């Protein structure tokens, strides 16, 4: 990969990266924060993958979530991927297209060409980062957490479940996730656009449908925060739907939704709860 | 004074305000964070930190990227984020670039009374809003600290010195400040535009000149951070001129400039050092 820019933050560094992606057939932008532990003289640092919401680039969470303080405190690295392929040659209002790939492998043209964000996030990007950085000093593949906000919250829960039986991610949380995009207005527009009008091809990407037949094991838990003043809550987020979907299943008591008063959708909300989630992921990654 | 929006953050609230400014004669935008202490309602009042922003910024930038809120909760202060000019071409000068001066030149004198705005009008307006529901929790006037970034770091130091006889502010710090605006390009342009080309008006606003004949009292200290990877440092900030100014002065030994390696001018630098500045302001405000 190519180092675009580095920033000193806390005891470590935020690095802006670009690389030519095979999944998307274009150049991609990725931010990573390396904690103070990476630069300490004289075992692998686990990683947290944070997926962003509609319209965001990697700079938004990097600047406004303050994960970096939490990364130094516990000893993890954190990766901020992009939300879609970008560029003049890529097909492209705020809720679909560029900045809005919904973490799916597109089948409909002209999106199919560049919109393979499911493969980009869970397959290509981790071992690309592994090639670049790795002595495995950093674990991108085995001991890894996934989290995110909104559409990113959706991507996180979706990736965790679809990989659960093979233990793909060892930890999962979300901030204001869209839990059931197949029957919600903002999720139907992306599904129709990328996957076509056949609703059966949607099913494989829908947390509420996927979770029912995944056998929960151990004390594994999904942590969700959502604010009661979130303007998207009633119409698009509908976190209730997932609590209903796990009723009478092995997952019933292991999806923890915390509805918090006064908080909205913003990074003021996110940054407030970053420390609690950081503690959550660090425990699961065996750091405390 | 009028409320525009009101987010929950950490244990408290960030309120976006607007009012008709008599000194700018325009409408003005101000963000204020109120800590968890303000909403715990079962003696001594909550003090205020005034954070002045740099060239270009609105109150929203520091509100979102500095994470003062966690520190305000930790120690028990309020924090006010004023704007950098009247609102309603060039980035050195004009809107977002008022330089915390009372402009004497036309047509600027009309609206660019930013010194009176910061130091007289705003604290009294805020006081009238939060303690003219007839009962008093905050202190915008007596127990107050001042801080800032770049142009804001200049304004903070300048305000602290000009009001030192009477202790207008009980505490002062800066992030990558412009210390000697008279001797610096971007300072000379703003000074020429607002004040004219007459030096008795210039020296009344220059900290390096002001500090020499102000009698230092007690244990008062000015805390400054700067990065060595700051692209503005070498030409425009030049923080060590302030160390030379206080040479053989009662202020010698009381100006603390921490140069930290690898940090730049960004909010990655500011936010890294906010917890230390917060502790500093907290002692001086008698909160710890
Ligand atoms: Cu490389
Ligand atoms: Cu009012």
């Amino acid at each position: 990969m190519k180092v675009v820019k580095e920033f000193s933050v806390c005891g470590g560094r935020l690095i802006k990266l670009s690389h030519n992606s095979n999944s998307t057939k274009t150049s991609m932008n990725v931010n990573i924060y390396l904690p103070k532990h990476y630069y300490a003289q004289d075992k692998r640092i686990p990683t947290v993958f944070y997926l962003s919401g509609l319209t965001c680039t990697p700079d938004n969470a990097s600047e406004k979530a303050f994960w970096q303080f939490q990364a130094d405190k516990y000893g993890f690295a954190i990766v901020f991927p992009d939300t879609s392929p970008r560029g003049d040659e890529v097909a492209n209002s705020w809720d679909f297209g560029q900045g809005a790939g919904f973490y799916l492998n597109a089948t409909q043209e002209p999106y199919a060409q560049h919109y393979q964000m499911y493969d980009y996030i869970h397959k290509e990007l981790p071992q690309t980062l592994d090639s670049h950085f790795n002595d495995v000093k950093l674990d991108f593949l085995d001991n890894v957490a996934i989290t995110g906000h909104s559409m990113g919250g959706y991507g996180a829960i979706c990736g965790y479940l679809k990989g659960y039986s093979g233990k793909r991610y060892k930890s999962c949380s979300a901030f204001a996730p869209i839990v059931n995009p197949s029957n919600v207005p903002i999720g139907q527009k992306a599904f129709k656009g990328y996957l076509g009008e056949e609703k059966a091809q949607w099913e494989a990407y829908d947390p509420c449908l996927l979770i029912k037949n995944i056998r929960h094991v151990g004390d594994d838990r999904i942590l969700i925060h959502v604010g009661d003043s979130d303007p998207f809550l009633e119409e698009h987020l509908k976190p209730e739907l997932l609590l209903e979907a796990v009723k009478a299943t092995s997952w019933q008591d292991y999806v923890e939704i915390k509805k918090v008063h006064g908080f909205d959708h913003s990074y003021y909300f996110v940054s407030t709860f970053v420390p609690e989630h950081a503690e959550f992921h660090a425990r699961n990654l065996g750091l405390i």
